[PDB]
């Protein structure tokens, strides 16, 4: 009675990979703009009462 | 080893402006109709009972 144990398995099948990565959230949390110099300048222009 | 400290940065890049203004709400809160004379008169017309 030749069962399966008489047989010998070969190369098991690689069914599926599994990478793990976080849901990266930085495009929506912050506002971005590319800078063409190593130092960036953001302008704060304010409207003041006569008491500043 | 000519590091980056030898280089001198030039004009910093003005990435973005920033002004502060409230969400001005006076067109939607109150009813507006332009007046053509330095005194405006709004009529008040009422319907009364025989007891006023």
């Amino acid at each position: 009675s030749t069962t399966t144990n008489s047989n010998s398995i070969g190369r098991p099948n690689l069914v599926a990979l599994t990478r793990a990565t976080t849901k990266l959230i930085y495009s929506d949390i912050v506002a971005t703009q590319r800078t063409n110099q190593p130092v960036a300048a953001f302008y704060g222009i304010k409207y003041l009462n006569p008491d500043n």
